[PDB]
């Protein structure tokens, strides 16, 4: 399979030009089959972002949007979904919670078949409800059960802040100590990712010990992807459970948990799922724990549909994932979510993936090419990132970020002199990636 | 002061009419001062609620929609609230998160200042957050801290399905025994409502061996008001902690959670605060537990505010019930919300409260004078009620709540021959409850 660099310069040879021309861009656009979709989504206009600075720009042009991967942009049907739910609670108020599309008491099942493919599980397997760290609590609380024996938890250091401060409470419930119970993987000296046969010695080495190990998929920062099946399995052979807080990976990297045995699992739907800031987050419980592994903390909507009506406060828990549903599930972030999903219903993760792959991979090439003062963090193998570039710069006489803001690149800085970008395949271009390149390149020459 | 009933009488007296004449109904709209109210809220047509039998009842004739306590009725600014809000999303994208009328950030906060006289609390006291249920456990998760002495958890025998199921789980997960744990005051036989001199006495003689007492504010089946103040002062002297889930209180009766000296409660968007199905819910700590009672569960919105996204993971706790805020708050849901709690700032609780004690008093009168075969079960004492009354009908031969519906009473059904009722001082007129007793009546003869 051609990586994308040989893509970029095999077009290249085919057009006549340089492969830094902006026709390889032009041409790569003509020939993306997922073209259509960016017409699926508000896109900023350059001259409405905050920091912009009208004097460098050019007015009505798009944004260059890289920060898909932190708040994806908004499908344009949003409104269109929101108001066929408002509409019916205008009309027949209470009774839109049995009838239409999306009966409100199963306004969450009603769209978790659109996530089977994306997280690769049943519908029995998905829970569509609260917010993402929450839904972390609520798995960990059933899967961590220490022991004198096995009480660690096993994360990569520098994990996301919400999901260390909950490891951090959920070892402290259970009146452990810290510095020995919570295990922290740490880069070699002088790298920022991790090298995967380091996290398998660890595991391999101190594995007995572990209750759980509580990995990102993609890492917020570095944007490592890691092998979440590698994982599961070393995990697993040591008699660990292994999760995944899949924030980054969802929507982003292909997944398969269910075929992969990962034992649970959460995501948010903001960031690559497009449905809007503090939407309706996910949880995924493999259907082998649906006997065993039963909720801590329960509510009436744990309790079987059939029955939960009649109020009888007789409990008839739903096996896996659902028998942890506590409350009734909020029918507008359903709406914004449904409204993302049946984009990639039909853009497929598939085809997606396909083009995050020569879209960050051209990016790459851009960026490599001339100036190869600019360092990729990210790690450098096709499958282990997904659409996110973490990049670092040593000039001592300019704020890069700063500079590309002014300019509506919107992405994210980190210190000192670095940026997170992240073109995503439904709506960014290879046009896209040139300009922002350009700019970057002409900011850099000063 | 005057009570409902003598109201109804003197006003019929200077009318020249008979008490239950329809002239005092449109007498008491026309000097009802909240009677614009009214035009804020979409109240659907008879003609289109699916159990309506179109034969019996006058088309473009508004429905009596009597579930304000289950599913309130949607304030017609929702759409505007939302609309602005999507508009930000496609204009700025991601830099709506700092900016605007509701930074996503503080999208919770940008609003709950609108709850202060709603709940009677500091705005640091409250916290917009999840749902009911899932509110109940994380404050559950710190005020619940058994010992060998004092173990127990009091509630109302016979409480809602979710809070039984919430406090069964609680006792669970510290191994208590639940028949000997969980202390469910029952009624007296042939009552179905509790008797305060009753409840006290439990409090009183086993309050030593109670940890907390989780008891409603209003019940949700008979419509008991419980006196909250009096049940906190009776546990707290026997050293418990006492919280309420309000759900059918906020909104509905005047709260002062912190004069009263209540510890925390919980309580949901959807039902009088009108903000659609599985909406945003609430969580109320009293200040005085800020430095001592901690949570269990943290996120990175549990962290300050000001040093939240330097993302160096070392937590600083937000003081109070924002420290039990664990995700990013979902700004479609503080829309919805934020519509109705502008209508409430201009009702205010004051007159809805006084409004519904002479409109759920003249619903009783015009009851209790046709058939005094029919049995209120809600305490008859003004302060011991809200909107809500819950009536018991004695006939074999007809179902009376499947003969209102098909006419376009929206109300709730218990078996055997029974029904909810809760019109709501908002949108709910003296009118209605004149319409439906007649149309109660009407059945009631064959
Ligand atoms: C309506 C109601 C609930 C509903 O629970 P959710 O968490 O909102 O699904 C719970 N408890 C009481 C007392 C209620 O009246
Ligand atoms: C974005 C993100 C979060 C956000 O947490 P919320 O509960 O949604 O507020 C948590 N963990 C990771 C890894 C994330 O990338
Ligand atoms: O983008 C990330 O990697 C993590 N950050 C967020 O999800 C985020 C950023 C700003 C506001 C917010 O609520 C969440
Ligand atoms: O109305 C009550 O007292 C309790 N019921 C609900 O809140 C309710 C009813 C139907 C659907 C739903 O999600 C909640």
């Amino acid at each position: 399979l051609e990586l994308p660099a040989d893509t970029v310069q095999r077009i290249a040879a085919e057009l006549k030009c340089h492969p830094t021309d902006e026709r390889v861009a032009l041409h790569l656009d003509e020939e993306d089959k997922l073209r259509h979709f960016r017409e699926c989504f508000y896109i900023p206009k350059i001259q409405d972002l905050p920091p912009v600075d009208l004097s460098l720009v050019n007015k009505d042009e798009n944004a260059i949007y890289f920060l898909g991967n932190s708040l994806g942009l908004q499908p344009k049907m949003v409104k269109t979904y929101l108001e066929e739910e408002l509409d019916k609670w205008a009309k027949i108020a209470a009774y839109g919670h049995e009838v239409g599309k999306r009966p409100w008491i199963t306004g969450d099942e009603s769209i978790v078949g659109l996530m089977k493919d994306i997280v690769g599980a049943n519908e029995k397997e998905i829970a569509l409800m609260n917010a993402l760290t929450v839904n972390l609590h609520l798995l960990m609380l059933s899967f961590f059960k220490p022991t004198p024996k096995r009480y660690k938890i096993l994360l990569e250091a520098k994990a996301f802040p919400s999901d260390h401060y909950a490891i951090e409470s959920q070892l402290q419930l259970h009146g452990l100590n810290i510095e020995e119970s919570m295990r922290m993987i740490k880069p070699r000296e002088g790298e920022e990712t991790l090298r995967i046969e380091d996290i398998l010695e660890v595991i391999e080495k101190e594995g007995d010990s572990i209750a759980v190990i509580l990995f990102s998929g993609v890492h917020f920062y570095t944007g490592q992807h890691f092998n979440i099946p590698a994982i599961t399995k070393a995990g697993q052979a040591k008699g660990c459970y292994v999760g995944f807080d899949l924030a980054h990976a969802v929507g982003n990297v292909e997944l398969y948990l269910h075929d992969w045995g990962v034992d649970f699992a959460c995501w948010c739907s903001y960031k690559y799922l497009n449905a809007g800031a503090g939407g309706i987050a996910g949880a995924f419980i493999h259907e082998k724990h649906a006997h065993t592994i039963k909720p801590a903390l329960v509510g009436w909507f744990g309790h079987e549909l059939s029955t939960r009506f009649k109020m009888d406060n007789k409990l008839q828990l739903i096996p896996g994932v659902c028998g942890f549903r506590i409350s009734n599930p909020p029918i507008l972030l359903v709406c914004s979510l449904h409204a993302s999903l049946e984009i990639f219903k039909q853009a497929t993760m598939k085809a997606l993936r396909k083009k995050s792959v020569l879209l960050t991979g051209y990016l790459e090439y851009l960026i490599k090419h001339n100036y190869g003062v600019v360092n990729i963090i990210t790690p450098s193998h096709v499958e282990e990132r997904g659409c996110q570039l973490t990049i670092t710069f040593s000039v001592p006489n300019k704020d890069v970020f700063q500079e590309l803001e002014k300019r509506g690149v919107v992405c994210d800085k980190r210190n000192p002199n670095g940026i997170r970008v992240a073109p995503v395949p439904l709506y960014n271009s290879f046009h896209d990636v040139y300009k922002f390149t350009n700019l970057l390149t002409s900011i850099l020459d000063s």
